[PDB]
């Protein structure tokens, strides 16, 4: 049943235009961009690729899958589970060349989550992670980071230290605003600021 | 320089797709007797082919469906599924070069069956006014639950006024941003003053 997949993913794409516009033409200094939600199932992963796909039109961009717990990016580009990714780099198994997947339908570069890692937050709080991000900055104009939810784990409060912009994805049909207000509060009380929302509408 | 071209194809495709949902619903759940349905416009450039696509694709999820390209003059269907222009289709069948089996292309991403216009033919109205064209339609009726036919614009050539005799329903595709209603009212009259009746509109909105 293809036509409804076409409506869902086409809709998902337009729901990210104003966010993609702002980044491309207003805050051009925001080189590393982090997408997150308060809970699972709010459209965060498809908003991430859709954002990265459009930023790929004007800049050499990288999409990184950083939900090392339930990773989806590799799934949605039809990428191998074999394909080495982010954890592979941090663990020094493979190098960046044998890790980036190039979707040259689009020009986008994709760094998948990589093989399983039982220490996801340990890995992400690494100084091998901060070093990896610093190196990717000097190689890419834009980087888009898919993160796991803000209330499930602490990963994303950890990552936000490292990024230039946080975009908060919200299933406006179901997430309640007092929750959002609390998540915004938790970020504010450690430093990070929210630079924009994406309001998906799911059923 | 920017992503306007990328986002505008998506927005155009999304608007085009959404414009065919109510049409498809009506056919799937209200007018189930209308097995062969014809889409057309008054002029070129009104969204008619992608409306014929999405409609067929959408009917495919509930019924065994066939999309036929019958604009033998400026054909688009084959182009939009990434099918070779070589691929035999309607003209091939009418000219008896190929038979029906190694003519139909199956899009197995979607379940839809597609019959392209086929190789070029300089006798287009000649061919469609054939009897073996009607015999081809009679056979396709017994093989498909729905048949969706993309046809030429009404005011360019007369092909579609001829085709309407063979179909159970005519759907008129309209670029409501640009087509003017007295034009539409005139084309409706031309069908009204022969057999055909219009059973529904699809209102595209385009950005020339
Ligand atoms: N693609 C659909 C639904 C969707 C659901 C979940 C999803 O992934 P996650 O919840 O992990 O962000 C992505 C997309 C939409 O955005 O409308
Ligand atoms: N090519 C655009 C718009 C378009 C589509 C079909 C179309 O058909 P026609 O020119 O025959 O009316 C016209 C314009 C789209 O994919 O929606």
């Amino acid at each position: 049943a293809y036509f409804d997949e076409k409506l869902r993913e086409l809709t998902a794409a337009v729901a990210t235009i104003a966010t993609s516009y702002l980044l491309a033409h207003v805050n051009q200094d925001q080189h590393v961009v982090m997408l997150t939600s308060c809970l699972p199932g709010e459209g965060k992963t498809t908003s991430s690729l859709n954002l990265a796909l459009s930023l790929a039109q004007m800049e050499k961009t990288l999409l990184i899958d950083c939900d090392l717990r339930k990773p989806a990016i590799a799934h949605r580009f039809g990428i191998s589970g074999s394909q080495p990714g982010v954890t592979n780099l941090l663990n020094g198994t493979q190098s960046l060349e044998d890790c980036v997947y190039h979707d040259e339908q689009s020009g986008l570069d994709i760094l998948t989550a990589g093989v399983y890692a039982s220490n996801p937050l340990e890995l992400l709080s690494s100084s091998k992670f901060s070093e990896l991000l610093a190196d990717l900055r000097t190689r890419y104009q834009r980087i888009v980071i898919d993160t796991p939810p803000c209330l499930a784990v602490s990963d994303s409060f950890m990552l936000a230290q490292y990024v230039d912009s946080v975009i908060l994805v919200i299933d406006a049909n179901h997430t309640r605003t007092p929750v959002v207000r609390e998540v915004v509060g938790k970020l504010t009380q450690q430093g990070s600021r929210i630079d924009g929302v994406i309001l998906n509408r799911l059923n």
